[PDB]
């Protein structure tokens, strides 16, 4: 049977595969729904991966990871994992196609995905100024005006953050009431560089050949229209954790998760289940950066190696 | 004063500076003795940094980090830090050149130092067949024979690890008795791929342009001498974290450490002191890999950015 089944082929899974195989795990299999690379492949530019000086698309950035991470014997399974279950002292991995695989250890590296809106222009201008990552794209908007969409803790927190780099932030939300904490809302209300626009919806994300130039926004109450001229639009309308593979037949979870469905791990990337590790955006307190996911993968693989020895 | 003082210019501090400055921290200063790059610059070959496909020396690997991590206004302070103290709501950084710097936040990224033996040849072949990292360099000796030096938990655990990758491991120690846990000794003693050489000292590490080629050893009980022909020599005679900057004039420590002196951090790289963070090999449970240190630095910088907001 498989020594280590790595579920998900983004940076976490790829790094775990590199480390596991280069560390002497002879039968490691990377399960991935499509082409690996993960979320970054949807980005037009990455420039903050330490040690990679060239600015290139997310797709181009991930291209060399394929040869490198497979250089030491990693195997691929191009399949959609439906479930991971514990059976005695091993794991049973059910694929969506009906196939079952057995593994001694498992690394869950399935990531997650920022939620999208379907606002007109969102796809066309995705990655030219429509962003779902202030850390990735905030720096370009230094001394400029930006808009943030959402009314949760993430929206309001990233609004406060962008308020420290940008000239002005327009915080757009469809209700007068906010889901975020009162304390953080208070901070945002006291920040003079944040203009609250509520209750508003964004009807169109407008741009050039190049990209985002303005937002066509509407006051849902008065129907008054306004064009917000901003080259940066940050969307924070929630985040989907890809934890579906943890759900058992009886609806229980394979391992402990937090209230949001993120996998609880320790500093060794161990879950509360022997032989089961997690890595990347799927785990608690993930910073949501490629280098952080890659580090998790390496850590989880190192733990797998020790586990398989013992 | 400085918004964030980063203490150490290895991958953790460099990644911290990149993220801090790209995240809008206006006055971030990296303190480093000599030139950034850290421990990996002692290695003749790194190939396990995810996303960097080329096989190059540590020095060459780190060279692109200089321009990249300083691209966004990071400042460089070319001096060793003697001490970090907390004073009211800030930090006082006493440098060895006698200057004092004030900072609103600090990231400790000072790493650590494998203990060296001073054996003839050690300096010359360091990183060229002499290694203190089995995960780093073990794969090169797959199906070959290697030697391990030491008698503690690290040496014996790494001998067991290497015996799963290499053809044979010679475990060399200067006494018949070992400091490692009893069960670890038992496993090693009964592993057919480990040959114990005790009580022995290594008199010389010999080699050529290609690297290590043999060890001259001596049996201190019987005084007889032997040449071990091995291309790989792993040294595990202890390790010291670089926590000297935490030591206060009154002999207290700036922040909580574990029993070995590694800085306690949470998943956000926060210490028990407000405004003080730590990253890389200095912190508890550090896996001791470049990617892991870089991730810690990124994480600490994001925590710094949040901290400086309020
Ligand atoms: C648009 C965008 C821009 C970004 N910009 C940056 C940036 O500039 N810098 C940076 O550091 N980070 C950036 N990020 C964040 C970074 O991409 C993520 O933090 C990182 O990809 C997380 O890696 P991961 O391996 O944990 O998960 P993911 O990248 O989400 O990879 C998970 C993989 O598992 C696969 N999978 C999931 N479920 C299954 C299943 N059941 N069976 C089989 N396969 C499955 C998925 O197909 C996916 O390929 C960006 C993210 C996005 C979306
Ligand atoms: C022989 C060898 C081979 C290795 N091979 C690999 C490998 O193949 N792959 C891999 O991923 N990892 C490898 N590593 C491990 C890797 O080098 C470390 O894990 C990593 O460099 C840790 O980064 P860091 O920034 O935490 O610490 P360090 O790299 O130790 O950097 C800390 C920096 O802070 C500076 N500093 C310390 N004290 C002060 C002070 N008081 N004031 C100012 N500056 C200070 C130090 O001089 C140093 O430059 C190897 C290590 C060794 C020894
Ligand atoms: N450090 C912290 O304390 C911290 C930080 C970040 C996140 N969190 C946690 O994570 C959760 C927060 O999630 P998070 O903000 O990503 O999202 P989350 O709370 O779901 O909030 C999503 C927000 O986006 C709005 N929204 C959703 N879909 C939209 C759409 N299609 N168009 C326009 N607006 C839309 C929602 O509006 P409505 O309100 O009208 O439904 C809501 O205001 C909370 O439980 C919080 O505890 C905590
Ligand atoms: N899984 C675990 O629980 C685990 C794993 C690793 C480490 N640890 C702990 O971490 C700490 C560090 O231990 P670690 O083994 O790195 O080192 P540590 O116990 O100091 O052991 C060092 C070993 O190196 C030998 N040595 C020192 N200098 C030498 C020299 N110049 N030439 C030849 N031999 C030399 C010592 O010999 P002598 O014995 O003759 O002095 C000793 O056997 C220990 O407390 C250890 O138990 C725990």
């Amino acid at each position: 049977m498989i020594d280590c089944a790595i579920i998900g082929g983004g940076p976490a899974g790829l790094s775990a595969g590199l480390y596991a195989t280069r560390g002497g795990v002879k039968n490691a299999v990377l399960f991935e729904k499509g082409m690996p690379g993960g979320q970054i492949t949807g980005s037009s530019e990455i420039e903050n991966y330490p040690g990679v000086k060239e600015v290139v698309s997310g797709l181009d950035f991930m291209q060399p990871w394929q040869e490198q991470c497979f250089r030491f014997g990693l195997k691929h399974e191009m399949t959609a994992v439906q479930r991971v279950s514990k059976k005695d002292s091993h794991f049973v991995i059910l694929a969506e196609d009906g196939k079952t695989f057995e593994a001694k250890s498992v690394i869950i590296a399935t990531g997650g995905s920022p939620k999208r809106t379907g606002i007109k222009g969102e796809s066309e201008y995705w990655g030219k100024g429509v962003s779902t990552c202030a850390t990735c794209d905030g720096f370009f908007y230094k001394n400029k005006e930006v808009a943030v969409l959402g009314g949760g803790d993430t929206a309001v927190e990233e609004a406060i953050y962008l308020a420290n780099i940008c000239k002005k932030v327009y915080l757009i939300h469809r209700r007068d009431g906010f889901r975020c904490a009162p304390i953080t809302l208070e901070h945002a209300k006291n920040n003079d560089k944040i203009e609250f626009l509520t209750p508003y919806v964004v009807e169109e994300i407008k741009g050039d050949a190049s990209g985002v130039s303005s937002l066509s926004i509407k006051n849902t109450a008065t129907n008054e229209k306004r064009e917000l001229v901003v080259p940066g639009f940050f969307i924070f309308v929630g985040y989907d954790v890809n934890n579906a593979v943890l759900k058992q037949e009886d609806n229980s979870m394979l391992c402990k998760c937090d209230e949001y469905g993120s996998i609880v791990v320790d500093f060794s990337m161990k879950t509360n289940v022997q032989g089961l590790f997690a890595a990347g955006d799927i785990r608690i307190f993930a910073p949501k950066q490629v280098v952080c996911a890659a580090s998790d993968g390496a850590t989880a693989a190192l733990s797998v190696i020790s586990y398989l020895e013992h």
